[PDB]
């Protein structure tokens, strides 16, 4: 069973949150299996951020047992903000787990956005399919989005190629294109670009770039890859791995006992591109 | 000054919101002033619906002293879905305080009756209000919304303390400083209740946002229909509770209905079933 812990208060720069299984600390890359099922391609999702919020939460590869943190720039919490006539992140964001953009890349496991009805959590570990995938084209780095829904979503059944997304969800993929494009610009950066020209390829195509991915990360939490730096790779499942350590589990503090520290109302302001 | 009164847990039937001056309530529909400043066309405005928020909250007109409850379908709380790519409600969502869509006639720019609720106001700036805040508001325009075809008026304004407030005069500057806002409005007022089984609502004037000084005219006209009821000389009162602490030469004054209202008793917000988060694509 995954839970989650919670060390810090929310909106601060000690928040962190770690995957538990059966109540003890594992790592959010390298310890979730990618596959919940690979036989018919159900993944395993770590949640990073939910829909409709605005902190910049993710996985992050420095720290031991890579817990979701808070995103910041010098020494300042990150946020995205509200482009009209969006409202914060507009799915449930977050990545596959054991999957890595190796920059010999985006240097990140695969991005990934669930589309299904429910509000995810930060730590959530969901079963989801694929459906589809874009390229954002960043700066050299192809930084890939798969679209994804949770298998236990109502509709979950009814979707299972990108043209369904189109059916169920009309509308969707332009507000992610509008979304991906414009996020950045209340932050004083560029307009940012898609390859294929902002479309979606099909389930087929993103299977074969997770699977590109995974392989990645096996290569790298094997002690193979040709440059690994910055990137903690102790986990605490993979009993053959160089950085193997159980202790590490034991080493994480408690849970903190903190309400959600308040965010600033600067936050609210809807920007209108 | 006013503050609020809460009573239970937000998102729970027992909830209840008061506004209260001086630590005492009076009631949200009669008491506040239309006008913080009547010289310069400052209103007052009682918020109910934070931007982005579900739940369906109403100053209620049947309850003594017009505390803010979450509407209810069959005993079940009431919230409106999500319409993408909307999120909740769009705007800082209220009433004026002294205004009335008079139920008893058919007004002439929809040719249907009133809502019967005070005159709701869609407030635009860049903070999300809170339930039972009274804040000063400038209008700026208006929309002939018909809302399960009865007029419903809306009134598009901005909080006096806004960084924009200064620069927004006319309808024309909320299309320059929020391009697409009005056309959204349009929309979500339009689809809002579909998700519910409703048919889509209709906007006379082809949803033109009227001007200024066409909205200080309905206001007027609606503060005018509330002034007549409060009297007691409406024909239909339609059970709205009239009683207030602050209007002496209304038949319905009582200072003492102030000291029934019981101490706040304000808990935690209560979580949300999670069937609201659902977006709905309409189109
Ligand atoms: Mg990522
Ligand atoms: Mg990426
Ligand atoms: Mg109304």
């Amino acid at each position: 069973t995954y839970t989650t812990r919670q060390i810090g208060a929310k909106n601060t720069l000690e928040y962190k949150v770690y995957i538990e299984k059966d109540g003890k600390p594992v790592s959010a890359f390298h310890d979730i299996p990618l596959y919940a099922d690979k036989e018919n391609n159900i993944f395993n999702m770590v949640v990073e951020i939910p829909r409709w919020t605005n902190a910049k939460l993710e996985i992050t590869k420095e720290e031991t047992l890579n817990p979701i943190i808070q995103d910041t720039k010098k020494g300042k919490l990150r946020f995205v903000r509200n482009c009209f006539p969006h409202h914060g992140y507009i799915h449930n964001f977050g990545a596959f787990p054991q999957t890595w953009e190796d920059p010999n890349g985006d240097n990140d496991p695969i991005d990934v956005l669930e589309i299904g009805e429910t509000i995810a959590y930060t730590g959530q570990v969901k079963q989801v399919k694929a459906l589809g995938i874009m390229a954002l084209l960043d700066e050299g780095e192809t930084d890939w989005k798969v679209i994804a829904i949770d298998i236990n979503d109502p509709l979950a059944p009814k979707l299972n190629d990108i043209e369904d997304v189109e059916k169920y969800f009309p509308g969707l993929l332009r507000a992610t294109n509008e979304w991906f494009r414009i996020y950045k610009i209340p932050d004083g950066k560029p307009e940012n670009q898609f390859a294929f020209s902002g479309e979606a390829k099909n389930k087929k195509y993103a299977l074969d770039i997770i699977k590109e991915t995974h392989d990645s990360w096996k290569q790298l939490i094997a002690g193979k890859s040709s440059d690994s730096k910055g990137i903690d790779l102790t986990n605490v499942t993979l009993p053959d791995t160089p950085t193997y350590s159980k202790a590490a589990s034991d080493a994480i503090p408690p849970a903190s006992l903190k309400a959600d520290a308040p965010i600033d109302k600067s936050i609210d302001k809807w920007f209108f591109i």
